[PDB]
């Protein structure tokens, strides 16, 4: 394949980031390095900040955004 924008990708990256978030390491690592890692792993600024809203560390997209710039 499935291409990268299909929801079966799209669903792969955002439940891999959300138990990558949750791992207890993780939730003590500053935010920016977790979001330049992710879009590492291919997740779009909007998927970022989906998953930080499903583990409960919620984000702006703006800020997300600014992170990446
Ligand atoms: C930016 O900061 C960090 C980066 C990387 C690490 C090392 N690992 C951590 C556990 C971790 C990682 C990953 C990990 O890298 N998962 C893969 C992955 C993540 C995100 C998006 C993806 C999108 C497409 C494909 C894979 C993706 N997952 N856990 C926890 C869960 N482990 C499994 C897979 C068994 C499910 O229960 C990476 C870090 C380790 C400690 C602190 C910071 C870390
Ligand atoms: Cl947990
Ligand atoms: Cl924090
Ligand atoms: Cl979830
Ligand atoms: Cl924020």
């Amino acid at each position: 394949g499935a291409m990268w924008h299909t929801h079966s990708e799209r669903e792969k990256r955002v439940s891999n980031a959300v138990e990558f978030l949750l791992d207890s390491r993780v939730r003590r690592t500053p935010t920016s390095s977790k979001v330049h890692f992710l879009k590492s792993k291919g997740l779009s600024a909007e998927e970022i900040c989906e998953a930080f809203t499903k583990v409960g560390q919620p984000k702006t997209l703006n800020e997300i955004k600014r992170i990446l710039s």
